[PDB]
């Protein structure tokens, strides 16, 4: 029993986290294969972070302008290309320690490790969300960026994403590994700014499952609610939409506890009007909204 | 900026991880140099659980009665024995990716990682506190059992927790890896309880200073207090007492917010006396006591291993 905020197992990414410097700039790379992805704004210099010509700024590097750095070992740059906002250097070694792998794209909503690294190596592990306005409420000080975000479904690590910039309430941007942005992000420092966040509703849920699983129902009702009826309550707390594929999503759970999705529904809108009134759910007194319907799955039933 | 609840790398213990069975019994065991712990409960029975003799259950044991699995490799068991509640099992193989590694034993209130593993493999880690009650509020279900807990102190891994078992309120009690359980615990099957626990007032601290350094200052107020004045609040409150040693801890985040620790004393005696008036810190509703000074340090400074 217990429910944890629960990242994966790092090690399969320490593995492959190295250092890039550019000019005075430094940052991390992720080392797979023969290729070391890192944010492209390492060849930024402090004239062009406004309205950087990145095509015109790589056409001017030589390879021995990149200084990568694995552990003790520099990596020889053999050749670089810029795909979106990513750029991939060329190495002559490939990583001995490269784990089975692949990139996802991945959905508001969705979860994920983050190994936040400086310097090439690591600091520590956490878990966090892509929230509906494509940022990540991350932890991360200068010299984090090319850290990268995570799953270990199985044995193979799916990379969903990279680490590249800092809005003004504190929260990150970033992007996919194939470089393009979470949101309508630009790696530019003109002014931007993360629109209203949301609660994600289907991972609230999910968690209310979870507290029942692990033996808590202080908060279920008698009362049960259309859907619309309760989309209609939710977005006044600034809830997102469930949708009806959040519905079908929840069916296991719902089946693993006997309440239906529409009955827990109703105690979520008794929670939002009444609050907690002193008590805790899962040993939070908040509603949490960063575990997903799979993950409150894989660490309730393994 | 931000401030997450945050675990070590984990990579340094993930290669030491194995699977141990005994008759029908499986859970993980950790293979360092040629020793492979585990607890000792690894080796009783359906019908042998409730009042183990495990001193007389042993000598019947034998080498090739543990099957001891790295991977998809075996691993030759060539002796045995027995150290308080954790088995040591020698083998043929040194474990290459030994680290440079120690066996410690915390405090209550210390913090430490748990790398949750179920037939040998890791499946996840997470953050925990040694509770003043000495349990841990963990996420373990069946195989759990041999997971470890570690700190990371430079290049070098302190273990400090081995998972034995549940409680009935689903928090948890383990031993250090010399087999001593923390707390009033045993490895039986017979009626046990956790205590009632108690918030670690020195952590608490040390969050309201990570929340501050993250822009988080609503909760300041003017006014200071006593080491004694707020030692009765605390008591009052179920908190743990604040010594002087806690103080002097705090003293960096002290120097560097500015608020004096018994300055965020009565920072925190208000916050205990009138709650939060519904407002939240560090996106918490509650006062969360499982940071210590140095795991805010460390991750507001970006200390790495
Ligand atoms: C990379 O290590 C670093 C990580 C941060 C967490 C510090 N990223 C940057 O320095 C990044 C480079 C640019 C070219 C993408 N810049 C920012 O993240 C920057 C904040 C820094 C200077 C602390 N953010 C930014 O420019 O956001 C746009 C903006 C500009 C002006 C007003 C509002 C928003
Ligand atoms: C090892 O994988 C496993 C971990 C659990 C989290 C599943 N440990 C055990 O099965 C363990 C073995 C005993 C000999 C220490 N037993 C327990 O943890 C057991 C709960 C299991 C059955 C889920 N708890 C227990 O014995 O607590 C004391 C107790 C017993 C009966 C009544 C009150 C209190
Ligand atoms: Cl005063
Ligand atoms: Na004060």
């Amino acid at each position: 029993s217990g429910f944890r905020k629960m990242a994966f197992p790092s090690g399969k990414v320490e593995g492959c986290m190295v250092q890039v410097t550019c000019g005075t700039t430094t940052l991390n790379g992720l080392w797979l294969d023969d290729v070391v992805y890192c944010p492209r704004h390492v060849i930024c210099t402090s004239e062009d972070m406004l309205n950087p010509n990145y095509e015109d700024l790589l056409i001017r590097k030589s390879n021995h302008n990149f200084l990568v750095q694995a552990g003790n070992v520099q990596l020889r740059v053999i050749g670089h290309s810029m795909q979106n906002c990513v750029l991939k250097l060329k190495v002559d070694t490939a990583n001995p320690k490269t784990p089975k792998y692949k990139f996802v794209r991945i959905q508001p909503g969705q979860t994920f490790s983050v190994l936040a690294c400086y310097n090439g190596s690591p600091s520590g592990v956490y878990q966090c969300a892509m929230r509906p306005n494509f940022t990540i409420k991350g932890s991360f000080l200068n010299g984090s960026c090319g850290s990268v975000g995570f799953n270990i479904d199985y044995d193979c690590v799916s990379f969903c994403y990279m680490h590249h910039m800092e809005l003004p309430t504190g929260v990150h941007a970033g992007t996919d590994l194939e470089g393009n942005f979470y949101g309508p992000f630009v790696d530019r420092q003109t002014a931007q700014a993360a629109g209203t966040d949301t609660t994600i509703t289907v991972n609230v849920l999910a968690w209310l499952y979870a507290a029942v699983i692990n033996g808590d129902r202080w908060f279920l009702n008698r009362f049960t609610t259309t859907l619309n009826d309760f989309n209609l309550v939710a977005m006044k707390y600034n809830y997102e939409p469930l949708t009806q594929d959040h519905v079908d999503i929840l069916g296991p759970l719902s089946a693993q506890t006997g309440i239906a999705v529409l009955d827990m529904c109703a105690s979520l809108k008794e929670l939002l009007q009444n609050g907690m009134n002193g008590r805790t759910i899962l040993g939070s007194a908040l509603l949490e909204d960063e575990f997903t319907p799979f993950d409150v799955v894989r660490q309730c039933s393994g």
